[PDB]
């Protein structure tokens, strides 16, 4: 039942005790593993046609709230059999119920906790959780989400930060940040199919402008966003230049990388997400940390379907492009991630490289074992993309699983 | 749309639908609950020993299977050569309690197990393979004449060409034919008296027996150990494989002069021999394939794995770079210049080695050519992305669905 869980470079074993404790279903059956897809329609917490049945939600809140007193060690205590009648309460007579912020808190730390695809889960503990329950237009969604990046920003000392927006009702639509980031760079599909910009945000910079955003024409031209409100039309609302901290790359020795004119922001703020909590679902709940070196340098900047720059730098560093086996995508790669790092640490922006990354999370899973018998984790998105074998982490097996909290996908709005 | 596992490549934005997998009939370790994916040895992908021979009625439903994946690859499938095959080995499971393949049933078997192995990136080669039959071998000794036979061919001086020996198949009431080596060619890892290593940590043990069994140790970096043989019922024979047979290519690198001062080295042909072979039911225990290396196999795991040579602090501290910091990005750099040099060492020396790159752009080859051919092929990501500069690879960004096929190379437990 249990799995034997291995770590191949030191020979040390493990038995995952935790999964036990999921009880969510993954995208895998005996038949057949599908644990490298990204997103199978299964896990995605899609729309309803109406109210959950309350039998399945009276279940998960009451877990949620054994875990939550639990937690502060209350497990037991009048005030947790209060708690749990006052959600039986609620659910019976309403179809759903709210959580206390003190609850909301514990929810949003396990969540991320529980985040099977999360490298930088060491930091867990060390959340600030913003209430925004309490928000009622496009307009305040705008607000709190300024609020939450200036702070999170913090002049370039970045701290992990998550807003969360009212729930999701029955009777309703839902409270969504259309972008998938709180900072992305347009993509402006050219003439001959070319891209200028990230083509990965080529949809939302379509929305963007057809919802009356004048566009312009550089590779780095932050989008604005798109706010929507229970059953309105998503509002335009550009971001405060101020308010955007960006780094632009340069290298430590070669003089002419600068002359590239590349630059990437500082906070990586994802807003697409749904967070689970309790049974309870929260459509918009922008979530924020610290970029790890390999998400820009080597994802964002030589992914072919991104920015594609890896033949642009080889050229520039003056490598044999002929051949595969002259490694010159490998050479021109390093000394990206290089310069991200070296940028980063000039402008005095909190990044975390690879190699540092993996052996916090190393350390974390060490954590997780004593204190939960077991951690989620996914193999392929813990791996860095550069140097895999390199990391301690490619040496170690995982096991996947869902938990709890969660961050689920959710269908995109439009 | 489709009740098939939807497959998406996220470069190009391309779908395929997986409908082979519906062919698996041997279950991984996966399940709704959790994802097991990234174990290396789980109990699934494992044929433990089987001391008494398997159940006529369940090694039956194999042979059956496999008959009729013989005759549909010939398109004979339904036809009276068909039938009359299937009767055969039917009556020789009634007599017998095993049967046995005829000489074309092994070249296509041990084919479509190559071709079913979810972990090797080489298989767009899977339809050129040399198949040696080596059923009559009735010794130790004419195991290791099968061997030598074997490396000289498939080592071509340099000009690698994949192949595969297959030994006697396991007889009920009767020892193995096992070949207790992981590959044909090893280096030797002795255990410091301070608790270190001299060689290959990875070959300690084997190292170990083969010196419990005779041998004569010596005390270099890259001794090759010599094989030991085990036929029917008998202890293993040690042999010792003739330097001429055993290519080795020295490491050097193309720009970095001091390199090939550190005088590392690696051999030119990848030979696994501890699996097992499994067709139809039939398990041959001692099959040795081999075909050509891939050069972050060597650069990157055997020479930079903590647990290997481990070789990225002593390359990194000749180019000067700072080891005391991650943000250095040393072991990244120094890696590269290791992977560099096993690359420039096989071109410069005529010995097959294809890189990270190109064989994973040929895996994708492969991947289209299989979907058209089966309708999918059983992938493991973890193991088809390379070491090294995963995403400045193509595999990574495309989606993987992972079963277990038949016939299949299969882990087997070690004879001692
Ligand atoms: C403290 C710094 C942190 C670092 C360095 C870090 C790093 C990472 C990395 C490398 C990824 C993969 C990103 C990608 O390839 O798209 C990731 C994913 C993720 N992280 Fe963390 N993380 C941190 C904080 C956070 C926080 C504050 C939360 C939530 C409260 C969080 C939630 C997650 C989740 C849910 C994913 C999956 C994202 C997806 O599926 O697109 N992370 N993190
Ligand atoms: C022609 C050249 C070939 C190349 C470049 C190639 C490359 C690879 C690579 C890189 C691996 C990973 C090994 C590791 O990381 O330990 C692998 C695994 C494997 N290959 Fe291939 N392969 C080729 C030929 C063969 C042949 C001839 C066979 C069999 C007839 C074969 C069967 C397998 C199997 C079953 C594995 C699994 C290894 C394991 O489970 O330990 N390969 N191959
Ligand atoms: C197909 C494959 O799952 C996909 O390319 C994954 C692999 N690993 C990843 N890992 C991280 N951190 N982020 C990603 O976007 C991906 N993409
Ligand atoms: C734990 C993890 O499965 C293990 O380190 C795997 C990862 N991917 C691999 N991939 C290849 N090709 N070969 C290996 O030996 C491994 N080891
Ligand atoms: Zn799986």
């Amino acid at each position: 039942k249990f799995p034997r869980v291995k770590n191949w470079e030191l020979g040390s074993i493990t038995y995952d005790t935790l999964c036990a404790q999921s009880q969510q279903d993954g995208p895998c059956t005996p038949r057949r593993c599908l644990g490298s897809l990204v997103l199978p329609r299964k896990l995605q917490t899609r729309p309803s046609p109406g109210p959950p049945p309350a039998e399945q939600l009276l279940s998960q809140a009451r877990d949620f709230i054994n875990q939550y007193y639990s937690s502060i060690k209350r497990s037991g205590s009048q005030a947790h059999e209060e708690r749990l009648q006052e959600v039986e309460a609620e659910v019976a007579s309403t179809g759903t119920y709210h959580l206390r912020e003190s609850e909301l808190v514990f929810g949003a730390k396990q969540a991320w906790r529980n985040a099977p695809r999360c490298v930088g889960r060491i930091q867990w503990g060390k959340l600030q959780v913003f209430d925004a329950r309490d928000c009622s237009s496009a307009q305040e969604m705008f607000t709190y989400i300024c609020n939450h990046i200036k702070y999170a920003t913090n002049r370039g000392n970045l701290r992990s930060a998550i807003t969360v927006f009212p729930q999701r009702a029955p009777g309703r639509g839902d409270f969504r940040i259309w972008n998938s980031q709180l900072v992305r760079y347009a993509g402006y599909r050219q003439q001959d199919g070319s891209v200028r910009g990230d083509p990965a945000n080529v949809e939302i910079t379509e929305l963007c402008i057809q919802h009356g955003w004048t566009p312009g024409n550089g590779r780095f031209d932050v989008l604005p966003l798109l706010l929507q409100a229970p059953d309105e039309a998503p509002e335009l609302f550009v971001l405060p230049p101020e308010l955007v901290l960006e780094v632009p790359l340069e290298h430590p020795t070669l003089e002419w990388f600068a002359a590239l004119g590349l630059r990437w922001y500082a906070l990586p703020a994802v807003s697409n997400m749904l967070l689970e909590i309790g049974g309870l679902e929260f459509s918009a709940a922008p979530f924020s940390g610290w970029y790890m070196s390999t998400e820009i340098g080597t994802r964002n900047l030589c992914d072919p379907h991104r920015y594609n720059i890896l033949e642009d730098v080889a050229v520039c560093m003056d490598l044999d492009t002929r051949t595969t086996s002259s490694l010159w995508k490998d050479k021109a790669a390093v000394e990206i991630n290089l310069a991200v790092l070296h940028s980063f640490q000039l402008a005095k922006v909190t990044i975390v490289d690879h190699h540092a990354a993996t052996v916090s999370f190393m350390k974390h899973l060490d954590n997780e074992q004593k204190a939960r018998g077991g951690c989620p984790a996914d193999w392929a998105w813990i791996v860095p993309p550069i140097s895999g074998s390199l990391t301690p982490v490619f040496h170690q097996e995982m096991v996947n699983y869902i938990l709890s909290p969660a961050f689920r996908y959710q269908p995109d709005p439009w």
